[PDB]
């Protein structure tokens, strides 16, 4: 396994946010729940993704929602989900997006304070590295993967 992982995060809003490792899609559907464990968060469900999208929460990235892989549009864009607006749901033949994650203890609006590390990381000897919209950037040494086939695939 490589000893890095970058992870790109937003700001939340009504406590829903979009994670990206590794600048791709590069998450597995076990790998993004333990993601947000990670951020004492949860997978959000599509009525949190709702209300994120109805305060101002859009991106162009496919990511996990609670039981669905989803596309937040609010803005008809060409080369997001092809002009749609709403919680789009996309069904493919693929494993890897990025994800999606809800902190219960955010604030309802708009919350851009600079996310510091992974709280609820445990420990291992991954260095890894959190991005923040407003270029503010931390190291941490540990893990979040509990599942052994998204760290060493078999």
């Amino acid at each position: 396994a490589m000893a890095q992982i970058d992870l790109n995060i937003t700001c939340r809003f009504a406590g829903v946010f979009h994670v990206e490792k590794n600048g791709r899609y590069s998450i597995s559907r076990t790998e993004a729940a333990d993601l947000c464990k990670a951020f004492n968060s949860t997978l959000p469900t599509m009525a949190q993704m709702e209300k994120a999208l109805s305060i101002g929460f859009e991106t162009c990235r496919y990511g996990f929602i609670e039981g669905h892989v989803v596309i937040p549009r609010i803005h008809p864009n060409s080369i997001c989900a092809a002009n749609n607006t709403g919680v789009y749901i996309l069904t493919s033949n693929t494993s890897q997006y990025d994800t999606y994650c809800f902190n219960a203890s955010a604030p309802p609006e708009e919350d851009c304070t600079s996310v510091t590390d992974l709280p609820n990381a445990f420990d291992g000897p991954i260095t890894i590295t959190i991005v923040n919209r407003d270029g503010t950037r931390y190291v941490q040494k540990g893990e979040y993967r509990t599942n052994p086939e998204d760290i060493y695939p078999s």
